[PDB]
């Protein structure tokens, strides 16, 4: 078994677990870990998890620190568990998965992914570690990620971003765009064609196309005119309606970013996990206009435009299915007189 | 009785309690509430209150999310309790009142405000909800707020700002300026004429008059000259003295904002509740000048100027009474040779 | 003995302990102290220490609020304890020392520093308080700080910065540059000649020389050219290498500040205490380049340049000793063909 | 206000609060109070209450230690609060009442019982303390207890037992049998004629009549014969039926005591408060016979015999009302063919 | 450093720390230590100390389990710390001493007792461990315990009882009667002649002389007559007075034991540490007679008789000094007309 004091040694010296021998003295108190430096206690870990403090500490210390998929993607793919690593959720500050494989004896359900206990779980395999492509080849259920091709398998090209120590970025010195492969009950799946969410924050939103730059820079009707968007309810859906007490529309992250050029918004992330569609309590500071339970998704404007411009506006209301981050996302589409009234993610 | 799991359902779906039926699974641990999403716990409430976690969770979920008076105003008016709503203090992250009326069985002292238990409490009535103006008409003690007139009653026009989900603003799509009415022992009170504090933060202070814009933009003696303010100790009181080790003056929020154009201040809010007069430990980063227990109030400069220019400077020292946010605020006035030495709120 | 309720009185009125008589009512819950204002609890202290909540509260309330040395300096000098004051660590939010002298009965090992219990401890004496220079003169082990000269003793001129209520600055209205003196086993020490770290943060880094201004403003090879720095590996050590997956170099705080002009860095302070050499997990957001356990020190560029330009580059590798903040800091120096490969602090 | 350290002084010296001046040093940790004796912490209070540890400590220290009514009696009488004392529940280890009067500033709703806040509460007045009979005479709602007569008032003679520091006994050197008086809305009530429960434990049950001694000593049918009890279902109700998997009858404490002469019972007190009718999960160790939710009451056998022998057995089933400990207790009476089937308290 | 998991291994296998290599998996939660047995957590340590759970666990595991002096004796002798062992207080369930020597790195102030840090502490040395008699010979301050003689030193014969794993007994297969020696500031002390307390509990009190057997068996005046004790107030002091509401006398443990032959007493140990004189809140169940703050000491009756029969009864009141368990115990002696009124320990 792995000791607390040896986990602590690694953490105080390297900032994470690297398998160095040694021991640092430690104090558990207040659901935290303190090490003693010249007689004084200094906090090196605070447990925000539902696990026991020492177990949480170990899993955190064994964090995967390579670029890894964002958790929304792993969830959409049905990943239950990872092979011989810990995927750390930096949003929640807890492990992304309940159990572990060959990592920690308090959470292990197995030591290798080839065991029976893993058979019906979807295991994440990582093509960057020796042997794991071959384990995937023999696994019943699993998801494999790789940097390039895999012989005998058709790749699905993933999103451009990944997460590195909780910072989600598009790698330049490091590769963040993985190929994905999936197996269910021994059978290779054909992964669907997908849009990908863009994982941008309100606070530092950056456009990634000319369309988006135009959106942020041009006035509303000049933008709508230029991109032949009249009748697609962008003024409601994208720019948002702050005219009444109840906030209307405002379903694209880029719209929130544009409001933020003029004046602040308050977003309450009431179910704070990473996901393709987010749900916010939104309050507009300038007007006082607000709305609880507002679905927001961060697509490239161009992607969103192609979704909606491909829609049949003949019908009053229908639930539209779109594949995003490998998940089937339901949209509510309301039309009147052959124009769009609203179009939003159903959560 | 209301269940925890049903409170949780409402919160995970809508971000607050709306009376929908249903249940979400939940874990109480670490003075927090976690819901289970695909086998993993995610925090949906952290209890910063002195109440039991599940009770706090329910009250929070039943937060009033309409525009509501800032808590300093309710306190100054002697509000003990609200009728069939929960006023949430976003500064403290706890209920503004100890008990409740027709809201939650663990804190209820009554189900309707007409009961005997309420008779000697000052109940907040809200003219925007059916029937409550009439309950106020029959209440012994209470405070009523309304958007417009009330027949047979003289209104007091309140402050322009209110709070919406903890964001204090001047409503454009929503009404934040209430009329106030008050009853004590069955007798309608005549509310006094008042100044109102402006509820601005150091971090995003915005002027609300030409005088204030001038103050922020002009140099000290040019501003004092222009507004005929020589002899009113503005250089001490408003601009503040950072020349000695002990910080001097600096009693108006706008003065702190002006310092902040040049260089940072650190404010320790040591008794962190909302109130008309605040009390700070202030440290000036540029000079190292500092002062514990410093009274600061946020009045419109113009209002403050009229307070002080109406003062008799004949006497060495006297306690001056000014009505602000409906409270009687004591000021210490020190004069010498018929000019002002200092003039500050007494807390 | 000192009471909790009297500590609370002082804190709610003045923001710290000043010896006023009186009592405020209080509630201990959740490792915090709440006072009752008009029937509602408001938090006035949260215990981030390993001490019992009420003891921590008292020590915090008796915080030294004059300008005081940064804790890294006191540690480097071997200060164990302070005479009749509490040095508060604002980074850790806990006392800097384990025990106390004439301050608090739960942590006191003595009431005056002249007692036997203090004999083998290095006591901090403060020349600004009546009598303490004379106590130092008779102490076995101690460190004395003063604003000016001390008769019969050679001064060591300290760093220009000190800390005032946790804000570290160079005093203009207040003196932050102390003279230091030290005694070990009754014998006055001759303190070594030292560089001093500059205690600047990444977030608000400000240059303090023309060299540093040039560094931040000029392009790399233009800066290296101008200051005749070719062959001293500044491109690695100072500007940092973000070309590979593993981040290289980047050992001077000023280098991190320059990166930050272009794009954000994430620093994980994994052992969060104040010290001369810090240790970070660094992640570059633009490239995804990262490195755990990275030593960073904040020297004036000019100081660092003189350290390294005085080095013999004849040898492949050697451990170099430099005195900084009174500590002997080990540097690893690697050379090839008579140029510098890398030069970094050894932690 | 009263200080923690002064409460502690009284407790370590006298074992409770007596108003002595002084201070003992104290540590709050783990919801407990520790005092320091020669450098080592010793626990002097553990908080089993829902109140903050320091508040609970004070109330406990101000425990009424004179003989006082058992809490079941005060509850049955509707006592909400006590005048200038704290009634401590030794079963629950918490105060018997929510608020307090002239005792502790964190729980006080008033300082004297004559105040408006007390007007609609039933206040316990204690004729043994100067002035309180007269306060009762002027109170709107209250209960008065005295050792002897009160002029102008008809007494109700209470139970023979009272509680002294949590030990319930029949006083020989001290008076435990109080006279009771009650006022509702200014009007003296006529208290009903009552039986009283006997407050005996299974573990040390002692008979208090010849009938009870006979019951414990004689064989079943010899006892039933002697007291002409055939047809009153004592074999079921009192002796209990352990023949089947579900335990039957066994509703009188004395019956449990008799079983205990032969072999052990396990009683789970699942709602552990003091009350006239208790509710137990009972398991018989000899047979394995068991029953959840079993009502048990401790009456003198003679009293119980008179209740039931005065019943009309003509009807199949009826709810019978009996006054016990001043409460109206409902009994279910089932008869067949003019004999009793069962007769038990309805909880 | 010593690891948590290795402490756990020793505890689950041997019940305490014996220096075996190995590791058991562990969970810290709720201020307790749980080990995992076949997937289920079982508690192996609950922390009743003020130390961090893992530190407390280690010290407890390193409990001295040989016969050791009762803690009252070590305290009376001024023992601050033990040499290379942990004296566990089983009454308090915590270490008897604050710091440690060569035992645990979180509490060590030294690794060997010969170090400077120990110089002014009174160290307990244990003659049963190799080398420690010689360490005592060179120590400045200390207390030595041995089974037999020590060359060149006069022994003081200790009490017959010692403690073995918290069970205090008179050894038959093991030696519990130590010789004591003491050094202060390098100088061997002559320990005074002493009585010893007998460390008996009320619950299982056993007489240790014919006098005590007579006391328990004979009637009061027959016992007083037989031992010529008239005029020494035994009826008050020893047998106790239960006639009034306030309990009188009852200062010898043997008296409490005799009451207990007739009927139960409730003792509240309000300052629950081991000491020569104890302080109880006593309640007599039969009479209801009670008394807070009652001093009780457990001497052999014969010893107590010789104390008092050697007293001069000429004076009304005087404080008498008696040496017991090496401490100077003050007694209050009150006389009238040349007989004893009362004689009791002053705490």
């Amino acid at each position: 078994h792995q000791s607390l004091e040896n986990v602590a040694y690694n953490v105080v010296n390297k900032g994470h677990f690297d398998g160095h021998a040694g021991e640092a003295p430690v104090s558990i108190i207040n659901n935290a870990v303190y090490t003693k430096v010249d007689g004084i206690d200094v906090e090196i870990f605070e447990n925000k998890t539902t696990l026991p403090v020492n177990v949480a500490f170990e899993l955190w210390a064994k964090r995967n620190i390579k670029p890894v998929p964002e958790i929304k993607i792993l969830n959409n793919l049905g990943v239950d568990i990872a092979a011989n690593t810990v995927i750390w959720d930096y949003k929640r500050e807890a492990p992304a998965h309940v159990s572990t494989i060959g990592v920690c004896t308090m959470t292990d359900i197995a030591k290798k992914p080839t065991e029976s206990a893993c058979s019906s779980l979807t295991v994440l395999f990582d093509g960057r570690v020796e042997g794991q492509v071959d384990l995937f080849r023999n696994a019943r259920n699993g998801v494999l990620i790789t940097e390039g091709s895999v012989k005998g398998l058709t790749p699905s090209k993933g999103p451009a971003q990944a997460s590195v120590n909780g910072v989600t970025l598009i790698g330049e010195s490091v590769k963040t765009q993985f190929n994905y492969f999936k197996k269910v009950d021994g059978i290779i799946q054909q992964l669907p064609e997908t849009y990908f969410t863009q994982s941008r924050d309100l606070e530092d939103f950056k456009p990634r196309s000319q369309m988006e730059t135009d959106f942020l820079e041009l006035a509303m009707d000049e933008f709508i005119q230029r991109y032949k968007l009249e009748g697609y309810a962008f003024e409601h859906i994208v720019y948002g309606d702050f005219s009444h007490g109840q906030l209307g529309g405002l379903h694209l992250m880029i719209g929130l970013a544009k409001r933020s050029q003029d004046s602040p918004l308050k977003l309450e992330d009431f179910i704070p996990m990473d996901s393709t569609v987010k749900n916010y309590f939104i309050t507009d500071a300038q007007t006082g206009s607000s709305k609880c339970g507002c679905s927001v998704i961060d697509l490239l404007l161009g992607d969103f435009v192609e979704i909606i411009k491909s829609q049949d506006l003949s019908v009053i209301s229908k639930v539209v299915k779109v594949t995003i981050d490998y998940a089937e996302i339901s949209f509510m589409l309301w039309c009147k007189d052959g124009h769009v009234e609203t179009f939003y993610p159903k959560l």
